[PDB]
C-alpha cells in the first residue's frame, strides 16, 4: 500500500471555520507524568513531528495541531497538547471543541460534562445534546480602557487592553468587517500592533499584546469581529479567548449582565454564544461552539521526499 | 456526511489533491463534456473539495476519470479554488505519482485525457516524471513598465500555457522569508501592465509575474506570482516553458540542453525543448511525493459543507 512510509492517523475539523488536526496514532510515543511533560518530550525529542504535520506541504498556516493523550487526572476524559507551526501551545479553546467534536463522532465521548488535561492545566468542555460544545474560559478582565494610540497610516486609534487567555487591543467601532475585505482589515489591524510595540503599550506586567481585534455591528448577532492573530493571520471564528477579552470588556462597561448570553459572529458569519459569571473584579467566560468534521486521513512521511518533514 | 477519497501529493513544494472515488457521476463521452457537467452541476464539490476549511489557496485538485481514448492511460480534471483548468503540469505529475504508488502506472510513456487535449507525460524508473508543455513562445523582449512606486521595469513577455512577464532583472533577494516583499512587488508590476494595456498576443491578461536570479547549484531560481495573488512554491512548469521559449530566442540554450530551474523553495525542475514552428516545445521533469491518504468528509449539517 504505502509501506516504507510513515503514517499518522488525523482527524481534521474546523470549529466555526478555523481548522484543527487531531492527532490519533502513529505520532511519536511520549514520555511523563504529567500532560506538561510530555509536551516538553515532544518538543525537545520530536518536535520533527510537530514539523511534518504542520509545515508546508501538509500542514498550512492557520491549522491547530492537537495531540490526544490519555487523561493525567483521575477525572478527565483525555489529555491533550495543542500546537502549531511555530511551535507548542498551553490551552486553545477552539480546538478544544474540534477535539470533543472529534471523539464525539468516534463515540469516546458522550453528551454531558469533561475534563481534558492540557499542558496548561485542566480545562472543562461540556457537549450537548445538538454537538455543540462549551468551554469554559480562564479569568478574563480589562486591563486599561479606552487607551489611544497614533497609528502611522491611520490616526488615532482608541482601544481597551484586556486578557482572556491572551492579551487583546480591542478596538469597537470605520473599517468594516467583510471577509473579502481582510487584506485591509489584516494591514490596518497589523499596524496597529506594531504601533503598540513601538510606543511600549502592553498589557499587565509587560505582557506583549498580540492579537488586534475589531468589532462592528451584525444584523442577526450581537456583533461581527476581525481578529488579528500572531503570524499576520486572521482567525476564522469570533476567537474564543478575544470573545472572552471582549465580554470583560463589556461587563466592566456594565453593557452585559452575568448569565446574559452574547452572540458573536466572525469575519465569515460563523458565531459563537457566550456568557459570564463574575469572579472577583473578572469574569469567568463561556464559550459555546460547533465544530465539524473536514477528513479523515492518513498522513504520509516518504523519507526520499526533500521536503518529508515540511518545508522551512 | 458524503465521503470522498483524495490522495494528497505535492510537486516540488505545491500540492495536488487527487480525487479518486466519492464524488458524484459526471456525464459526458469526452473529458471535456464531463468537465462542463461537473462545472454546471456539480459545482459545490469542487468547492467543497478546494476551499477552505477543507482545501486551501494554493491547491490544485484532480479528478480522475476513465480514458476517453485508447490509448490513454487515463483522464483528469484539474481544477482549483476560482474554477477549472485545462492541463496542469505539476498535477499530472503528482497524478502519474500517485497511480504508480497505487499500482495503477508503471513506468513509460503515458497519455493522459484532459479537457484541453493529451498530455504525453512519462514515468521515469526512478519515480520523475516528465510532461510535455503545451508550445511556448516569446511575444516581446524587454518590454518597459513604469510601475508605480517601483520604478522603470524591463522584462519578456512570454506564453508557456499561461501568460507571463519574465523580470530582466531587479536587486530583490529571492529567499523564501522574503516572499511578502516579492509579492507585493509582482502583484504591482502585475497591475500596472493592467492598467497600461501591456497584455500577450490577442490581449492576453498577463497574469503571472516571474522573477529570476542565479543559483549557486541550478542555471536560475525563480519567484512566481500566480493568480490571487499567490505564490508557487515548484519552479512553476508554464513559467519555467516561457523562460526556455526566451532563452531559445535568445540563442541562450540549444535543443536539448537541459537547464535547471529552482523555486522559491529551493525544489528543482529540469527543463529542455525541440523547435515547433516559430515557437518551442519544451518538456519539464519532477517529482511528487506523496502528503495523505484521505477521507474527506462533508456534513450537511456542517454551515460550511460545500465550502466558505
Ligand atoms: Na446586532
Amino acid at each position: 500500500y504505502f509501506q516504507s512510509m510513515k503514517r499518522v492517523h488525523v482527524i481534521d475539523s474546523h470549529t466555526a471555520g478555523e481548522p484543527t488536526r487531531l492527532v490519533m496514532e502513529g505520532m511519536p510515543a511520549l514520555s511523563g507524568r504529567t500532560i506538561a511533560e510530555k509536551c516538553d518530550d515532544f518538543r525537545d525529542n520530536h518536535d520533527a513531528w510537530r514539523r511534518a504535520i504542520m509545515l508546508e506541504p501538509r500542514g498550512h498556516d492557520v491549522l491547530v495541531g492537537a495531540l490526544y493523550c490519555a487523561p493525567e487526572s483521575s477525572d478527565a476524559s483525555c489529555g491533550v497538547i495543542f500546537f502549531n507551526n511555530s511551535g507548542y501551545l498551553g490551552m486553545c479553546g477552539h480546538g478544544t471543541i474540534g477535539l470533543v467534536a472529534s471523539l464525539h463522532h468516534l463515540g469516546q465521548l458522550t453528551p454531558g460534562c469533561h475534563k481534558i488535561d492540557t499542558p496548561a492545566g485542566p480545562v472543562s468542555a461540556t457537549l450537548h445534546d445538538d454537538g455543540a460544545v462549551t468551554v469554559r474560559n480562564v479569568l478574563s478582565y480589562r486591563h486599561r480602557r479606552r487607551v489611544p494610540v497614533e497609528v502611522p497610516g491611520y490616526g488615532t486609534v482608541h482601544g481597551d487592553i484586556a486578557w482572556g487567555g491572551n492579551w487583546f487591543f480591542l478596538v469597537s467601532d470605520d473599517m468594516t468587517l467583510e471577509l473579502d475585505n481582510v487584506e485591509a482589515l489584516t494591514d490596518y489591524t497589523w499596524a496597529i500592533r506594531q504601533a503598540l510595540e513601538a510606543q511600549s503599550i502592553t498589557g499587565e506586567n509587560g505582557g506583549v499584546i498580540d492579537h488586534i481585534e475589531l468589532f462592528c455591528d451584525d444584523r442577526e448577532a450581537d456583533s461581527r469581529n476581525f481578529v488579528l492573530c500572531p503570524g499576520k493571520a486572521y482567525d476564522r471564528s469570533p476567537c474564543g479567548t478575544g470573545t472572552s477579552a471582549k465580554l470583560a470588556c463589556l461587563a466592566a462597561d456594565g453593557k452585559l449582565a452575568p448569565g446574559q448570553v452574547w452572540t458573536q459572529a466572525s469575519i465569515c458569519g460563523s458565531r459563537f454564544e457566550a456568557f459570564y459569571e463574575r469572579e472577583g473584579d473578572g469574569i469567568r467566560p463561556s464559550i459555546k461552539g460547533r465544530a465539524y468534521l473536514s477528513a479523515d486521513a492518513t498522513l504520509l512521511i516518504d523519507e526520499r521526499d526533500p521536503f518529508a518533514w515540511g518545508i522551512a
